[PDB]
């Protein structure tokens, strides 16, 4: 069977983990120690791409390598055994039915391999952990257990691997690399620093130390060292079966001992021990990466002393406990609102490896990129609401004054890198969300003043969306966009997001919808540059068109201002109050986004214009009704056999998509999903929609795939077609996407079609048999039903974000508190009961639904509602129920207060 | 217990061989497959950076990864084994006393792995080689026999684990890289050609298929297939102990099945047999690398079908013997003439592997440097002469001229390369290795003629030796210099030679000796460009211009010409034949310099002027007397100890390197090498050096090192010091460098001293329990005494070419054979007598030195020479005897002709 959930916390059991190829759990602080484990204790350990403690890996590693964590046992009358079973001995049992019991147990946030050898009577249980310290470190505790009925004569040694440079080195230079390496032994430990480090940095000093050290339980330090990996290993020998454990060797070093220029492993042999029946021993190993040689005492008295690892491991607890209690679901669905909770923990997990250095992940190195400034703020908007208004007005800074924007993200907060000497790529998508973004942080918060404030423009020497480079730049003007006189030009974040969204409308193809340019959020949609379509994002860039218009107009009943401050060059993309042109002319449309682009580079003049927030809104809302029109009008599209949906891109012979083809129907989710959130999709279109999504699709083993196949490489659209079909970005079930359908669905009223989609990610993960993965959405489901690229995912901030304002319906609009549950029938637990914990206007609330009636969604109203013993009224705008900011802002900061919706039948 | 040779054509067995950590022997053609064989199958397959076949690895893969090449029997009553040992129960025995029996034999160039299991009685002989066909194929047979007293049944599996892409994919998009894999089955076995492929090139279309193939003795196809490796090893599994073979599962897949997405395995199932007690049965595996889908009938037909495979390992074994025959030594150290066997092959292996795709060499590409060129063509005068000529004529388009040369090799003939990521660097001792090649050319062949051939002269954005960046330049200039009139400028190539040679004698720093630029020979000094010098390589510079004045001399009375074709900008440069500058002044050497870069950027006039052969011998020798002085004078050093040698550097902050310092003594062997060889350094001087030597680097474990202990990183002179002292170009014993030592002591007289330094590189490299190396000289011997770098080292040719030209002493002398034997009492054999066969001026001479009165060297002369039977004149008394041409000439072409040249007191 696959892991099994214990207690109510959201720790799992996994039987005989590693029966199961290519799991990996992972270990993290804020601190920067990234880690990876398996259930043999193999993974990484790194703080970023030039600094790996242990060899870099992919996912083949992890059955390949024999370079685990390793902690081994010379047990008398047997002799070598590994605690986690990585060992030649053990391993050559997999597959005969002789296979020592075992179990993989996990939580927050924290691992546990156990094994238990029958022949000899002995049971290891190795616990792993990255504290909640200021450290970059790791901590290891074995504890041995006499489970027989005589004592038991051992003699451990511990063996971390060491690897100790970047990941340019793996094999490129390796040797020579190995060559660099000072080995240092102490009192506890093994300290290895490199003398230079040759990366694609070039060749420079290092002072950057990799350490690992230990003591027993009492403080007791080890009795010597195997620093060298070939003197550990033997002649002829490997890390997973070494000759000074196999043969039970003396330490070939003791403390103060210095070697150079080899491959090492922190190897320490612990004294023998006589363990009696029933009693046990335990050890604490550290693994530590500092920027200079380690103060050896310190990290002793911190972590190796007595109590310290127990003590750090309940610290590491608590902290988890209070980041994840920010949002807890509860159910009829028990195990899915524990799932749940480890879907709570992965967004938090995107940002501390920077989408990087866990297996699957074997191509990033440490950064951000745009999309996850905006997609970061989504699960900190619901978890951690204070920093989200400093690092959206930080983003800003980043937008180029054709609406583009910088791509590569640096060290302080709004600094952005140009990339001067590479051909760069703009994905079209970029622009679109911002602002969606933004608008959930003005209808959570109610900071309408944001919108106000000002911010620079990026500019570096690419101009008219990277078509050109520019003459007339030089290092000396700065990354920064220059008026006429030489002054930083600033701009309202309103005028940003205006910028970002009204260029596209105009930069369209030679079928009326927008260029794809490099891609859109398919980064495998990249081979159509020069006359590819998006007119999947189009019909996002519509709908926030409309938004934007309804936003202004809202702005003005609420605000009291008439006027925007707005770049003087931007008004003729404002052709509205002016000269109006002709939105059917594509010509026309390009032409005026020249004017457009020559009247701002290399410079702006600095003038603004004061424009009719009203007027404004009017030029807004006649774009998004244009497109809407055109959308409909035109790329509608049916197959023979009946079902109808959205054509989603023209490929780079000018050619539409979707629709019929030899070999089959070809159809994309991502073609649907904005259509149907923003309201391209009438509720018509979105009904035929789903069936066809239903029908093209949906498998019955897989769930709703990305696309449908298309036959073979498709080279004049995108290398996602490369890969086989069902895997990544071509027709896997890609759960960000999938996800985004789903909220769409929720969105439009389409309550049941929703759920099916959202309990159809759950299952899958879920079915262990097929995932193969912990508890977590991952990337994405592939052919054969397996979880990959788990953990880092973007879909898991949609998930939790969908979970908590569509399907509990907790919201807000303007800053007050919105309730409209589109919770179905079965969601409801045996009391009729179902709740969400979540932080709004800084106060944790209990919302609980309560159904006693028992009716299904559409069937149920609003009928009361209590806040923490006393009544509310709820001045209900449309279908649900609305509370004022003031009586959240009025209940006490300390504790959850509660707040009961009742539901009943309705009439007639 | 090291390996022991067996045979006389230098074939060799070690017993246990995978109780050795690092082992790895070379399998490799023409056509371009490069593999490499460990003792349990390991290593690695490929025809290039973007194309593995097999995973790309290092040194530690060899123990840390288990996808070995294997092959798997499923022996009833027993379980999963793997003939090679590389399975979990197995590597489970290592260090129990418990290890099967076990041995490697290798020869030329084929590899063969022995294992016996006891306890099912069942014997595995697994012979791997690469055909010497146009294809890029290795070929597997195994061999199972029953050595029991009854009957075993056994299933087979062969697993050869396949990557099939770019080494820029080992990690970065490695799984991402995996979904474009595209396996297709068929009857004999497993295809892999990714639909794209992602790597440094872009992403890009790819149609190269990785194939592995297989045949039971009879030509009888497999059962089966288990293609997709996560299905062959299971879940959980690994390619040591994979489920499929463990588990003894059905097949996967028949022929015309396709997967997509997987990372593949050329695993085939064979047919269950049942084996009589002391009877055998075999199977072929093929491992293939082609440009587009694979003609697997074709295959089949060639490689797979009844005894193909043994007939193509006699190919195989004929074409090296025929290849290594063009030189053998013979003497009374059998076991070291044997040696020198494979250390004649290496050559060989350099320029078929690039110098890359050997487990240690982990970071080569495949290309070639500026350095092969000139060095590839010492081992070709030898052993391939015919294409030596052609190679040279080329090479020297690559001058540029400054000087300096084009550092990056292209496809074609003289094809190089403008650099398009910035970032230049020069090599001070680049414009030195041309002349010393060409010359030893000149001798061995007499065609002079070749000096005076045309040529054209390198151009790219990098002008005054990559110092400054051109302003008059586009991609409309083109890679050639170009005359006033917009012509391609050409020269002679001696031209090109006075320009190397001289350009670096003005090129001083402010001790007036050749500046040190971005590195000399040694690529680890690399951080003194500023203000840094190779005084070592100035010795050099100093001897090839005297070795070019005497040349230009022996010219006109030879040829009898007595003028040279010179560009009219180069004339500056030759200052005693207009008004001569002061060599004494650094200002005005610089300043004269300085002007000849104005003259010549960015085009030169086209005028050329004809000067005076013997006026132009005179500036040369002038030049060479003045650095011989300067040499003498200022770079003689002596430590308090009284202890002599010659400073090698300069460093970045303008200090002297070697002499007395804070925690010893500072010495490099490089400093002491050119000023031998080239006779810059005296009699007296070389007596003195030699002790030096002996002194300070020579150490009784690990021989001659490259240099004495530098405390710490030396970040004002190189990154070589950031190694581990004893490794690499940080006191290592570095077989080059050492060689080349000899080499000059050779040279010079100093026979003894010459003979303990080859006689030093033979014993560690051999000295298997240390050095832990198959036969072959290393690129060096590392601080514990281990054989490093193995195979593709430069050192062998020098080696190769030190043992013939000055031990034997059978070297040209402007086309004519001059005999000078250098050879010691110690290396004649029992009946008084070594020799040597090899090629002269195409004809295969066994050259047979006989010393009956049994005399040191310098006790004996040469008393009489007979070719063939009939009497030689040696038209020479002093040195050694020299015979003329024609004789060789006028002798059969076919057959190995005696030469037995007598010696006496
Ligand atoms: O891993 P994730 O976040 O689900 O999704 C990943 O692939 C998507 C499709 O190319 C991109 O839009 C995301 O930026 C990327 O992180
Ligand atoms: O491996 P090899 O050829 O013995 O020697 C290697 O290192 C030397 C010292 O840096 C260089 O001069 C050679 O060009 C290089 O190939
Ligand atoms: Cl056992
Ligand atoms: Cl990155
Ligand atoms: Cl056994
Ligand atoms: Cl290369």
């Amino acid at each position: 069977k696959g892991w099994k959930f214990q207690g109510e916390q959201g720790e799992f059991r996994l039987e005989q983990p590693e029966h199961n190829s290519y799991l990996y759990f992972p270990l993290v602080n804020e601190a920067g120690m990234m880690s990876a484990v398996t259930p043999n204790l193999h993974g990484e350990i790194t703080s970023g791409h030039n600094t790996f403690l242990m060899e870099p890996v992919s996912a083949e590693s992890l059955h390949n390598s024999k370079a685990s964590r390793n902690f081994w046992v010379f047990i008398e009358g047997y002799g070598a055994w590994s605690v986690s079973g990585n060992s030649a001995r053990q391993n050559a049992a997999r597959f005969t039915g002789e296979e020592e019991r075992s179990a993989v147990e996990a939580g927050f946030l924290w691992h546990a391999v156990t094994r238990e050898n029958e022949k000899a009577g002995l049971k290891a249980r190795t616990v792993s952990f990255v504290p909640v310290t200021d450290d970059k470190i790791e901590l290891m505790r074995v504890t041995l257990t006499n489970t027989g009925n005589a004592p038991l004569k051992l003699t451990p040694t511990a063996a971390i691997p060491l690897y100790g440079r970047s990941a340019d080195d793996l094999r490129d230079h390796r040797h020579v690399t190995s060559l660099l390496h000072r080995i240092f032994t102490s009192e506890y430990g093994i300290e290895v620093q490199p003398a230079l480090s040759f990366d694609e940095r070039g060749h420079r000093v290092n002072k950057v130390t990799y350490g690992v050290f230990g003591a027993e339980a009492g403080g007791t330090a080890p009795a010597g060292f195997f620093p060298v990996t070939e003197d550990f290993i033997g002649e002829g020998g490997a890390l997973d079966w070494p000759e000074a454990v196999v043969a039970n060797r003396e330490p070939d070093a003791q403390a103060g001992t210095a070697v150079e220029g080899y491959e090492a492993v922190g190897a320490l042999r612990f004294a023998p021990v006589e363990l009696a029946p029933g009693k046990s021993v335990s050890y604490v190993v550290a693994m530590v990466i500092s920027g200079d040689r380690i103060d050896v005492g310190r990290y002793a008295a911190d972590y190796l002393a007595a109590g310290r690892f127990d003590a750090l491991l309940e610290q590491n607890r608590a902290y988890w406990r209070d980041k994840l209690d920010t949002v807890r679901f509860s159910s009829g669905d028990g195990e899915q609102d524990l799932w749940m909770k480890w879907v709570t923990l992965q967004p938090i997990l995107r940002r501390l490896y920077g989408n990087s250095f866990l297996p699957y992940h074997d191509y990033g190195r440490g950064g951000r990129g745009w999309r996850d400034l905006w997609q970061d703020c989504l699960a900190l908007m619901v978890m951690e609401p204070a920093e989200v208004r400093h690092l959206l007005l930080n983003n800003y800074a980043g937008v180029r004054m054709d609406g583009s924007n910088a791509t590569i993200i640096g060290a302080g907060p709004g600094e952005f890198v140009a990339d001067r000497n590479n051909i760069p790529r703009v994905w079209m998508d970029h622009g679109a969300w911002p602002l969606m973004t933004t608008l959930l942080y003005l209808h959570q918060s109610g900071d309408l003043d944001l919108l106000f404030q000002p911010q620079s423009y990026f500019r570096d020497v690419f101009v008219k969306r990277c078509r050109e480079r520019d003459a007339s730049w030089t290092p000396e003007q700065g990354n920064k966009l220059l008026t006429a006189d030489g002054q930083i030009y600033e701009g309202t974040i309103l005028e940003h997001i205006l910028l970002q969204n009204i260029v596209p409308f105009f930069n369209v193809g030679e079928h009326g919808n927008i260029k794809l340019e490099g891609a859109d959020w398919n980064d495998g949609l990249d081979l159509a540059p020069e006359r590819g379509e998006s007119v999947a994002f189009t019909a996002f860039y519509a709908s926030n068109l409309m938004e934007l218009s309804e936003l202004l107009l809202e702005l003005q009943k609420r605000t009291g201002k008439d006027s925007l401050d707005i770049a003087e060059e931007m008004a003729l993309l404002l052709d509205t109050l002016g000269k109006p042109i002709s939105y059917d002319s594509i010509q026309e449309k390009r032409s005026l986004l020249d004017r457009y682009y020559d009247a701002v580079t290399p410079r702006v003049s600095g003038k603004k214009l004061l424009l009719d927030i009203r007027k404004v809104a009017e030029d807004l809302k006649r774009k998004a009704d244009w497109a809407v029109a055109h959308l409909r009008g035109s790329e509608w599209i049916q197959s023979k056999e009946g079902y109808a949906w959205f054509n989603g891109y023209y490929n780079n012979d000018g050619e539409r998509v979707e629709g019929d083809h030899p070999d089959g129907v070809r159809m994309t989710l991502t073609g649907q999903v904005f259509a149907i959130m923003g309201g391209v999709a009438t509720d018509e279109q979105t009904e035929k929609i789903s069936q066809a999504v239903n029908r093209y699709l949906k498998d019955e083993r897989i769930g709703y795939r990305l696309n449908s196949r298309f036959g073979g490489i498709q080279q004049n659209l995108g290398r996602a077609f490369g890969f086989a079909f069902g895997h990544k970005e071509n027709g896997a079930m890609f759960s960000h996407m999938t996800v985004m359908y789903a909220n769409a669905l929720y969105k439009r009223g389409f309550v049941q079609e929703g759920f099916e989609v959202l309990d159809s990610i759950y299952r899958l993960s879920a079915d262990f048999e097929n995932s193969r993965i912990y508890p977590g959405v991952p990337e994405y489901i592939n052919e054969r039903g397996r979880g990959m690229y788990t953990y880092l995912t973007g879909s898991a901030s949609w998930l939790l974000l969908t979970q908590l304002t569509e399907v509990y319906g907790v919201k807000g609009r303007f800053g007050d508190l919105r309730l409209e549950p589109k919770l179905v029938q079965a969601q409801f637990d045996g009391s009729g009961e179902a709740a969400v914990e979540t932080l709004f206007a800084g106060r944790m609330l209990r919302v609980v639904y309560r159904n006693p009636q028992a009716a299904e969604h559409g069937q149920y109203r609003v009928d009361s509602v209590s806040l923490n013993g006393q009544s509310v009224d709820c001045q209900n705008d449309g279908a649900g129920c609305l509370i004022g900011r003031s009586l959240i802002e009025a209940l006490p900061a300390d504790g959850v207060h509660e707040l009961i919706v009742t539901l009943g039948r309705n009439i007639s």
